[PDB]
């Protein structure tokens, strides 16, 4: 569903993302945008640590469409993760 460029960007920067991001905030945006289901939210929330939640959310997004990548970018950007957003800018469709 997603462009290779986007996929690879995510795969390249996932460790950096997994490290810093507060997943619940990003998810709230993505749920608002309608690219993330309550069931998916819960599955992420079921992960014990923030890094494990982040990893799960990214694993999920890698199985979604271009729109979802952008939603993720927008979320990061609106939550002030400007550095991490920049890393994914090059891969945006």
């Amino acid at each position: 569903g997603m462009d290779a460029k986007a996929r690879n960007c995510l795969l390249q920067h996932r460790e950096a993302l997994e490290k810093d991001i507060k997943t619940s905030y990003i998810m709230d945006h993505m749920i608002s945008d309608g690219f993330l289901t309550i069931s998916e939210e819960e599955k992420v929330r079921n992960e014990p640590t923030q890094q494990q939640r982040a990893a799960m959310l990214i694993k999920m997004i890698l199985k979604k469409d271009n729109d979802s990548y952008v939603s993720f970018y927008n979320a990061l950007l609106h939550e002030g993760y400007k550095d991490l957003a920049a890393l994914l800018h090059d891969g945006i469709p």
